[PDB]
């Protein structure tokens, strides 16, 4: 079908829903994002205003093409490849010290762009990070902003006020302990999350997945109660003390503190460079065969 004038829509890819594309007139794929012009909840031309706000910075997808054709509103994207959570399922759940290092580099670099255009994201999780292809295939992106929200004014940086009493909106898993007290999401919100993803690259799950409860809200409550007694270094005994550093840090943050994101990103470096590996983008998935 003819959505714009030059893109082919294809089969879905999965999840409104995900196509594959083509760009006719270029000859290149494109991911296509369909949503119906009459849901209850109107979402993807949000979601397009803040991925427009992106443009431009590294490891943030291209947009082809916005517009409505037919039953649906549409969004076109440069193709991407798998995500993180793809490539440690096809990785057998398990990624070396070297891997999680040089995803942990590019993943505080995203969040920090996104910081820097006056949103937070929160809903960081394996599967919301995704390799690029071709040329492009060493470059960690960030997709998905359908949870984002502004967290300061974009002309007076005038932090939004501490709140309280909130529903857990994003994924319990990866999910930051203030964010289970109920407490409003900022800056330090986000890169505690990352925190538990790179422990759960290092592990292959986190201690407090896989809990049964017999209702959801009691399986957050369970998830809470599990974070909380269970200590940073117990968390992450066995592997560099660098992942218990940067998670104790981001507990340190107060509500509006701007993130030392430089500070970390060195101290993954540090730890790199003693283990005498080389930022070549030679990722566990590269030695495939
Ligand atoms: F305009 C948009 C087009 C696609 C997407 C998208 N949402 C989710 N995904 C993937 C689907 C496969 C599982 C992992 C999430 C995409 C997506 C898929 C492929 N290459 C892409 N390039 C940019 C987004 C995207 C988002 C906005």
């Amino acid at each position: 079908l003819r959505v714009g004038n030059r893109y082919r829509l294809g089969r879905k890819i999965g999840s409104g829903d995900i196509y594959l594309g083509t760009d006719i007139a270029a000859g290149e794929e494109v991911a296509i994002k369909l949503e119906c012009v009459k849901t209850k909840h109107p979402q993807l031309h949000i979601e397009s205003k803040i991925y427009k706000m992106m443009q431009g910075g590294v490891g943030i997808p291209t947009i082809r093409w916005c517009g409505a054709e037919g039953d649906y509103n549409v969004m076109v994207m440069e193709l991407l490849g798998p995500s993180l959570e793809d490539l440690f399922n096809f990785c057998s759940r398990k990624f070396s010290l070297k891997t999680v290092l040089l995803l942990a580099d590019q993943m505080i670099s995203r969040i920090e762009y996104i910081h820097s255009k006056n949103f937070i994201h929160r809903d960081v999780k394996p599967d919301n990070f995704l390799m690029g292809l071709g040329k492009k295939g060493n470059l960690v992106y960030i997709i998905d902003f359908g949870l984002a929200k502004k967290y300061r004014d974009a002309r007076t940086h005038q932090h939004i006020p501490y709140r309280e009493n909130k529903n857990l909106t994003g994924t319990a898993r990866y999910a930051s302990i203030n964010t289970h007290l109920g407490i409003e999401q900022s800056r330090r919100d986000d890169l505690e999350s990352l925190g538990y993803v790179l422990m759960y690259f290092n592990l292959g799950s986190l201690p407090w997945q896989g809990l049964k409860a017999a209702t959801k809200r009691q399986k957050y409550e369970r998830i809470s109660e599990k974070k909380m007694s269970t200590p940073i270094e117990v968390l992450c005994k066995g592997y560099p003390s660098e992942f218990a550093t940067y998670l104790n840090f981001c507990r340190s943050l107060r509500f509006d503190d701007k993130p030392d994101y430089s500070y970390l990103r060195q101290l993954f470096r540090n730890l790199f460079h003693r283990q005498g590996f080389s930022y070549d983008y030679v990722f566990d998935w590269n030695m495939l065969k």
